[PDB]
Formats: structure tokens, C-alpha cells, sequence
């Protein structure tokens, strides 16, 4: 449980309850009310807009000060609480912005491994280690967790069984036979899209989400009546259903960076243990309704070693500003994930302003942005998009993928550096697309 001991300078305390203790319900406004009471200068992290937007009713009455436009309140003078999204502090502190000096941290869902969570626990990891600080990260799944079957709230069915990740028509019988409704983990977008055209195709209601449509489809799940939710791994971050049943490829892809010249998409391979438990977290959540059911289709290993992720984050805490010149380390736990030299990235004050312009409006992945940025081209010089290697062609429907540049050429995108997450599936490529042409 919480202790008011655990707000005390140079204090980090993990609250690892089990999925569905209450962490972010019960527990959290304990924390934000003892802080106030103490006239802490808190911050409050959550890892999305749809969470942000369900803390508001948690937090309800409190002085919390809502750092974006998820939430529709008034704001008062009082607060001396903040919420932001775990990207939009990080994002703050790599601009010129001003961020206080928060006396508390809390994160919630600190598990998230997106490479801007994982710089922002470095940071605040560093700082308490400074003395400067005290954080509370809440996660029923700390780095390198091994437990892949935790406690619920009521006992859960879990049962190993061969999971379709292609269209099927008969040996899965089980699958649509289910009367209630799935939450369904898939590795990718495209194989989830097979999935749901598959199960649509069965008569099923489906809904899917992703990093990108999560906002909007998320609210579907409660507006609109379904039978699955085909999702990727951004679910394992807090994500509510009203389910009975969590389907687990047990898959992920991996970015990885190969010969510090190109990033892959590789696998699918297993997900972490963490990743397992919090995906099989979704359900048993009611002590009231025992045996809802988990089945899973593969086991789980330490797929975040050498995982792009955590080199993203060293990118990123390496152009964050903490005393002189002393860089944030990542977050002890999780440390290892990643082989760099600490500072290799530090960008001067232009550079840094691009590298971070080429990730907000480039919306770029952080590993692309840095090439870009530290190469000395500027935001809008395109050039880049187009003067790769053959080998770096980027394709669609079999066809080498075409933009007209800003100059008005027809021309094939070739970019200089190749980074698989620009063109991994329809969106992302009408995106980079659209910034190669110089629309964004
Ligand atoms: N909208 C809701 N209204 C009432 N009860 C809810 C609601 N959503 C969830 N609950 C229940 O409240 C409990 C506390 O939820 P929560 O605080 O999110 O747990 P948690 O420990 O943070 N879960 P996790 O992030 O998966 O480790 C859940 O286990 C549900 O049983
Ligand atoms: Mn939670």
C-alpha cells in the first residue's frame, strides 16, 4: 500500500499490486491528496489521453491541473497537481519549455515502453537518485518481471492452445463459438486487420485499435455493441474492457536496429513476461464474476533486450537538460536493454530543435529523427526521402511507393535511412508519404 513515507526526497517506491488492485482508482488519489496536504509540487504521469481523461473522474473535487485537452474542466489557481501524458512530459522537457522541479513523480502504468516513458523514468529516476526528488511509479509488472500469471481479483481460466494469426475456416472452432466478448492481442496492425476481416467475415462485430486510432476507437468499445477487440500491445497500458476473455498471440514485433544504418521490424516473436501479464490483465478483473478465460499461443522471453526502444530513449534523455553538463541514466531495472555510450547522442541547441520538430510535426520515429537531425538537414529539406539506396525503396501493392516532391516531380521514396515503422502499414506510409511531399 501507499505511506506518506514514500513522498520523502530521495525515495523511489515501485507499487506493484497485482492487475486490478486499484492502483490507478483507490490508491492514486490517496497519493494526490497526502501530497497536497504536504504541498508537494506533484506531477502526475498517464501513458494516454483516454487514462488522462479517466483520472479526471478518479481525481474528481482535488486540484488537479489537467495538461491537455482531453479533459473539459475549469481550472482554478490552486493546483500544485499536474497530469500530462508520459510523450508530453518528455516532450517538455526536451523544448525550451519550462517544467518545474517536481518535488513528487508519480507514473502511472510504468511499464510502458514507448521510448518516451522510458527516457522520462530515467529522468525521474535520476533526479530522486540526486536527492532532488521522490517518485512513485505504478505498475503491476515492474522491469523484468517473470511472472506472466499474477493474482486477479477473480480466479482466471488460463489455457495454452494454438492461436490463428491468419485467416481460418476450420480448426478454431473455439474461437467463434465464445457467446461473450474477446479482447484479442495481435502483433501488428496488418495481422490484426486479417484477423477482424476474418472474424467480420463470420458474422462477428469488431472493433480494432492501434497506437494512432486508440482515441477514437477506444470510445467505440463503450458506444457501439462488439464481440472482439483486435488489438496491438498499446491495450497493455490501462485499458478497460468489459470482457470475458482475453485472446494472447503471445506476439510482438521488435524493432531493431541493424548495423546502426537501418531499423527492422523483426519477428513476430514472443512478448515479455510483463507484456503477457498485463495483456492476460485485462480480464478477472471482477471479484464478482469468476472464470473469465485467457488463452494464449506461445510462451515469453526478453524480447526488450536489444529492443529499439531503449536506444530511442537514451536519444532522447541524452538532449535533456538536468545540471551542466550530467546526463539522466535510464531507470536502473532497465538499464541493459540497450548497448550505448551515455551522451553519444547530445545534440547542440539547432540540431536538438530539429531532431525534436522532425518527431512532433515530422512524426517521425525518434531513431529516423535523430539520423535526420544530426545529419545537419533542417525540417522542411526533404531531399533525404529520395537519395537512398535501391535497397531502401519503400513499396506499395508490389509497386515502388510514388510522391510528388514539393517541387512537383514525380518521384520514388527512397529514403537515406530506412526505418520499417514509416511504411509498416497503410497509415504509416500515407503519413511518411505525406512528409516526404512536404505537406507536414
Ligand atoms: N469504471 C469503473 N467503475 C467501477 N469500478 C471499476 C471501473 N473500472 C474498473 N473498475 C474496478 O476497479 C478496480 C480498480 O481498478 P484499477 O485501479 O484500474 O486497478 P489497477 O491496479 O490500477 N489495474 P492494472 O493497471 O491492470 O494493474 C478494477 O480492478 C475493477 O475491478
Ligand atoms: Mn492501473
Amino acid at each position: 500500500c501507499f505511506e506518506p513515507s514514500m513522498l520523502k526526497k530521495k525515495q523511489l517506491t515501485v507499487l506493484d499490486l497485482h492487475p486490478g488492485a486499484g492502483k490507478t482508482r483507490r490508491v492514486l488519489p490517496e497519493i494526490v491528496r497526502e501530497a497536497i496536504k504536504k504541498r508537494l509540487r506533484t506531477v502526475i504521469l498517464a501513458p494516454t489521453r483516454v487514462v488522462a481523461a479517466e483520472m479526471e473522474e478518479a481525481l474528481r473535487g482535488l486540484p488537479v491541473r489537467y495538461m491537455t485537452t482531453a479533459v473539459n474542466v475549469t481550472h482554478s489557481g490552486t493546483e500544485i497537481v499536474d497530469l500530462m501524458c508520459h510523450a508530453t512530459f518528455t516532450s517538455r522537457l526536451l523544448q525550451p519549455i519550462r517544467v518545474p522541479n517536481y518535488n513528487l513523480n508519480i507514473m502511472d502504468e510504468a511499464h510502458f515502453t514507448d521510448p518516451s516513458s522510458i527516457a522520462a523514468r530515467g529522468y525521474i529516476s535520476t533526479r530522486v537518485e540526486m536527492g532532488e526528488a521522490a517518485a512513485i511509479f505504478m505498475t503491476a509488472t515492474p522491469p523484468g518481471t517473470r511472472d506472466a500469471f499474477p493474482d486477479s481479483n477473480s480466479p482466471i481460466m488460463d489455457t495454452e492452445v494454438e492461436v490463428p494469426e491468419r485467416a481460418w475456416s476450420s480448426g478454431f472452432d473455439w474461437v467463434t463459438d465464445h457467446s461473450g466478448k474477446t479482447v484479442w492481442f495481435v502483433p501488428s496492425v496488418r495481422n490484426g486487420n486479417e484477423i477482424a476481416a476474418c472474424l467480420t467475415k463470420a458474422g462477428k462485430r469488431v472493433i480494432q485499435l492501434s497506437r494512432k486510432t486508440f482515441e477514437t476507437e477506444f470510445q467505440k468499445t463503450k458506444n457501439q455493441e462488439w464481440d472482439f477487440v483486435i488489438t496491438t500491445d498499446i491495450s497493455e497500458m490501462g485499458a478497460n474492457f468489459k470482457a470475458d476473455r482475453v485472446i494472447d498471440s503471445r506476439r510482438c514485433l521488435k524493432p531493431v536496429i541493424l548495423d546502426g544504418e537501418r531499423v527492422i521490424l523483426a519477428g513476430p516473436m514472443p512478448v515479455t513476461h510483463a507484456s503477457a501479464a498485463q495483456r492476460r490483465g485485462r480480464i478477472g478483473r471482477n471479484p464478482n464474476k469468476p472464470g473469465d478465460e485467457y488463452m494464449y499461443g506461445g510462451g515469453c522471453a526478453e524480447t526488450d533486450e536489444g529492443h529499439a526502444h531503449w536506444l530511442e530513449a537514451r536519444m532522447l534523455l541524452d538532449n535533456i537538460y538536468l545540471q551542466d553538463g550530467l546526463i539522466a541514466s535510464l531507470y536502473r531495472p532497465e538499464a541493459d536493454k540497450v548497448a550505448a555510450i551515455e551522451g553519444e547522442f547530445k545534440l547542440r541547441t539547432e540540431q536538438r530543435k530539429t531532431f525534436v520538430e522532425l518527431m512532433k510535426r515530422g512524426d517521425l520515429p525518434v531513431w529516423l529523427a535523430y539520423q535526420v537531425a544530426s545529419a545537419g538537414i533542417t525540417y522542411t529539406d526533404r531531399r533525404w526521402c529520395f537519395d537512398g539506396t535501391t535497397n531502401n525503396t519503400i513499396m506499395e501493392d508490389s509497386v515502388p511507393a510514388e510522391v510528388w516532391t514539393k517541387y512537383g516531380e514525380k518521384r520514388v521514396l527512397k529514403p537515406r535511412w530506412m526505418d520499417a515503422r514509416v511504411c509498416s502499414d497503410h497509415a504509416a506510409l500515407k503519413s511518411f508519404k505525406e512528409f516526404a511531399a512536404g505537406k507536414r
